[PDB]
C-alpha cells in the first residue's frame, strides 16, 4: 500500500469540499444522537423503546462511519478499469502524483449497518410481521454489500456495472415492501398517516443514492470526487438525521399507538 | 498481483472460467425460478422459509461474481512442508510464487448456509435453541475454514484450523440429520428429511473432503480441479437441493403453516 | 511487506507474547471440554440455549487466539505524531521495521464472544428483547470502534476520538448489565448470582478500556509484551472462569431458569 492512511487523511483536510462534506456530518450526527436520546427520555413501553433505540443507532453508526472516512481508515486509492469514464485520473497524494481515484468505500460498509436499523424502525411502526421484516432487511444488506463490491471492483468495467445491477434488483425488493406491504400493514396498526409520510420520504431519498452513484465518480463521472461526496452527505442529512427526527417526533408523542407488545 | 490480472487469469482458463461463470448463470436462473415457484405462497411462516431459501442463489450469484472479478481471489505462498509448496503461476505475465486462492468461497458458504439452515430448521419444527446452535457453529465452521485457507505461516496451523472447523461441522450435521429429522415427525414433515437424507450427507461431507484433497489440503487436485470440485458441490447445494426444498414447501404449505 | 510467517516467528522466540497467546489457546480448549461436561445434564431448551451461548465464548477464543498465534490477525502499524509509541521499531526477518506489532485480532475476539456472554446474561436475567437488543448492538459498536481506534494511524487525536465513541457505547452496555438486568433478574429468580458476577463484571469489563489507555495503544506505560498479557489475563477471567461461575449456577439451578 504505497499511499498511507495519514496521506489520505491529509488529502481530505486541505480539500475544502471534501473535508466539509465529511466533518459537517460527524458534527450533525453527534448533535442528532444527543437530541434523539433527549427526545425519547419519556418512553416506557418496550416496543416503543425498541423503535427508539434502533432509530438512535442510525446517527450512531453514522458518526462512526464518517470518522472512518475522515481518518482515512475507510478510504482507498483505486485505478479504474479501461473505459471507465474516470479511468486515467490522478490525485496528487502526499507530494507525488498517484494514479487513480480516492475511493470512499467506507460509505457502503456502514450503510449495510445503519439502513437495516432504519428499516427495523419503519417495519415496527407499520406493525410488520417477522417475515417481511426479515425480507426487507436481508435484501437491504445485500444491496449495500454488492454496492461496496462494485466500488471496490477495478478489474473490469462491465463487472462494476453487473454488481450495480444486482444491487438495484435487491433495492426494488425493499421498495416493494415499503410501498406495497407495509403501506397496508400500517392501516391495521393505526400508523397509516405517519407511515405514508415516512414511506414517501424514504422512497424519494433512497432513490437518490443509486442516482448519485451512476452520476458521480464511481459511475459515469460527471461529478468529481469532492462533489459526489457532498451529494452523498446531503442525502444523508435528510435520509438519516431529519428523517430520524421526524419518526421520533411521532413516536415520542404517540407511544400508546405502537406500544402493543 | 493485480485484481485485473486475477480476473484475466480466471477468464482465459476454460476450467476456472467455467467453474465460476456457470455458477453465476445458474444462480441467476435459480433466483427467477425460485421466485416464480413460490409466487403462490400465502402463509407467513412458509414465506419465511421460501425467502430464506431464495437468498441462497442471491448470495451465490454475488459471491461468485466476487470471485470471477478477482475481488475475492488472492495469491498465497504455502508454508514449508505443504504439498503445494514451491508452486508458482504466471499472473502479470510473470512467474509469481504461490497459488491462486479463491478465499471468496468461504464467504459464499458463511452467508448462504445460515439461510438453508434456517429454512430446514423451520421446516423441521425446530425450537430456537437448536436453530441457534446450528447456525452459530455453521458460521464458526465456515470462518475457521477461511482462516485455514489464509494461513501461510505454518503447515500444521492450517490443519489445526481444519480440525477446529471439522468439529463445528459434526455439531451442525448432527442436529441437521439427527435432531431435526426427529423434530420433523411432530411437525408432520419427517418425509422430506428422509428422502433427501443421503443427498444431504454426501454433499455436506463433500466439502471437507474436497478441502483435504484439493490445493488447500494435500493437493492431489490442482487449483482448477479444486475449483470445479467445490463448484459441482455448490451447484448441488445452492440450486438443485434448494429447488427440492422449495418443491416440497409449495406442496406442503398448509402443514408447514400449522 | 512483512509476511505472516515472520509475525508467527516473531511471537515465538518472544516468551511473553508466546505465553500470553498460547496459554489462552490451551485454557480455551479445556474450557470447551469442561463446559460440555458440566452441562450434559441439561434438558430445558432455555437452560440449554444459555449453556451453548456460553460455550461459544471459549470456542470464539480458541479460534481467535489461533488467528493471532498464526500471524493471520497481526499487522505492523506506524503510530501518528504525539503518540507515545510513535518512533517504535521491531526486528522482523532480516531487517529493522518501523511500527508496532498490532494485535488487532483481539477486537474480533471481543466483537464475536461478548455478544454471546451478553445473550447468556440477558436470558439468565429474564431480559425482554429490547434491552437484549440494545446491550448487544452497542457492545458490537464498542468492539468495532475500539478496533477502528487501534487501526487508526493517520491522527493521534482521532484514535482518542474513536476511543471516546467506543467508551460511550461501553456505558450503555454497563448500564444495562449492572442496572436494568439486575432488576429484571429479581423477576427471573436469578438475582443473587447476577449480583456477584455483576461485581466481577464491573472490575473486569472496566479492565479493558483502562488497559487500552495504559498499553501500547494508549500512552504506552505498558510495552507490547505487557499489554498482551494484560488483555490475556483479563480474557482468562472473563472467557473461562466467569463462564465457569455462570455455568456452575445454571447447571445447579435448571429449575429456576427453565421455561
Ligand atoms: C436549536 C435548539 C435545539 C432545540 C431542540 C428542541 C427539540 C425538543 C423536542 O422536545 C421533546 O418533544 C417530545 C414530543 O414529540 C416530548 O415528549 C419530550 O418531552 C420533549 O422534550
Ligand atoms: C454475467 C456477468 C459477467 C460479466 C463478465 C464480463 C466479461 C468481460 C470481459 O471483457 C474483456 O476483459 C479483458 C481483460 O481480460 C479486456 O482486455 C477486454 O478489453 C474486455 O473486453
Ligand atoms: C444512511 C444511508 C442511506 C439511507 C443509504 C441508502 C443507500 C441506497 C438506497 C443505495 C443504493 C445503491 C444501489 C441501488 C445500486 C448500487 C449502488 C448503491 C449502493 C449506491
Ligand atoms: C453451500 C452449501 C453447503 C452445504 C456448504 C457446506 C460447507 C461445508 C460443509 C464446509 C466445510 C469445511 C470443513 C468441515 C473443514 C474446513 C474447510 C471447510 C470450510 C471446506
Ligand atoms: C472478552 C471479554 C470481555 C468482557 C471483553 C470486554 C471488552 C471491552 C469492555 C472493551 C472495551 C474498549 C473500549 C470501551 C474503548 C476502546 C477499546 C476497547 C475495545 C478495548
Ligand atoms: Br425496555
Ligand atoms: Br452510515
Ligand atoms: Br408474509
Ligand atoms: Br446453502
Ligand atoms: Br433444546
Ligand atoms: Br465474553
Amino acid at each position: 500500500a504505497e499511499v498511507t492512511q495519514r496521506e489520505l487523511f491529509e488529502f481530505v483536510l486541505n480539500d475544502p469540499l471534501l473535508a466539509s462534506s465529511l466533518y459537517i456530518n460527524i458534527a450533525l450526527a453527534g448533535l442528532s444522537i444527543l437530541l434523539f436520546v433527549f427526545m425519547t427520555r419519556g418512553l416506557d413501553d418496550p416496543r416503543a423503546k425498541l423503535i427508539a433505540v434502533s432509530t438512535i443507532l442510525v446517527p450512531v453508526v453514522s458518526i462512526a462511519s464518517y470518522t472512518g472516512l475522515a481518518s482515512g481508515l475507510t478510504i482507498s486509492v483505486l485505478e479504474m478499469p479501461a473505459g471507465h469514464f474516470a479511468e486515467g485520473s490522478s490525485v496528487m497524494l502526499g507530494g507525488e502524483e498517484v494514479d487513480g481515484v480516492v475511493t470512499m468505500w467506507g460509505r457502503y460498509l456502514t450503510w449495510a449497518l445503519s439502513t437495516p436499523m432504519i428499516l427495523l424502525a419503519l417495519g415496527l411502526l407499520a406493525g410488520s410481521n417477522a417475515t417481511k421484516l426479515f425480507t426487507a432487511i436481508t435484501f437491504d444488506i445485500a444491496m449495500c454489500v454488492t454496492g461496496l463490491a462494485a466500488a471496490l471492483t477495478t478489474s473490469s468495467h462491465l463487472m462494476r456495472w453487473f454488481w450495480y445491477a444486482i444491487s438495484c434488483a435487491c433495492f426494488i425488493v425493499v421498495l416493494y415492501i415499503l410501498l406495497v406491504e407495509w403501506a397496508q400493514d400500517a392501516k391495521a396498526a393505526g400508523t397509516a398517516d405517519i407511515f405514508s409520510t415516512l414511506k414517501l420520504l424514504t422512497v424519494v431519498m433512497w432513490l437518490g443514492y443509486p442516482i448519485v452513484w451512476a452520476l458521480g465518480v464511481e459511475g459515469v463521472a460527471v461529478l468529481p470526487v469532492g462533489y459526489t461526496s457532498w451529494a452523498y452527505s446531503a442525502l444523508d442529512i435528510v435520509a438519516k438525521y431529519i428523517f430520524a427526527f421526524l419518526l421520533l417526533n411521532y413516536l415520542t408523542s404517540n407511544e400508546g399507538v405502537v406500544s402493543g407488545s
